[PDB]
């Protein structure tokens, strides 16, 4: 069968709590996306390295993809570490503007029970 050759490419989510922050990252397969890595909580948890840790476990991951990812991340980090500072209480649609591709999402329903 004449198969060609498809980029697997990797979309950003950031779930934004009161005083943390988690990030999450998914695969685009044929048929729409499937969970890659789970929201690591920062900085209660080392968010940013255990996700470049699963990226790096994850031997089908290219460099180009894994660094692109983590950019983004390291940028949604640094935004949360100058908010915290500065308390400047901005709303998540203004988060939105600044990382376009990224989805956010809330702690209202249960993501303490390990089903994602």
């Amino acid at each position: 069968m004449a198969a060609s050759t498809v980029h697997t490419s990797f979309i950003l989510k950031v779930l934004w709590l009161d005083q943390n922050v988690a990030i999450a990252v998914d695969q685009i397969v044929g048929k729409g996306t499937s969970p890659l890595t789970s929201y690591f909580f920062w900085p209660r948890a080392d968010a940013w390295q255990q996700l470049k840790d699963e990226l790096e476990a994850k031997h089908w991951i290219a460099e180009a993809d894994r660094i692109n990812v983590l950019n983004q991340a390291t940028e949604v980090i640094n935004f949360w570490q100058d908010l915290k500072n500065q308390n400047k209480q901005i709303s998540m649609a203004e988060a939105q503007g600044k990382f376009p591709e990224v989805v956010f999402s809330g702690s209202n329903l249960e993501h303490h029970h390990h089903h994602h």
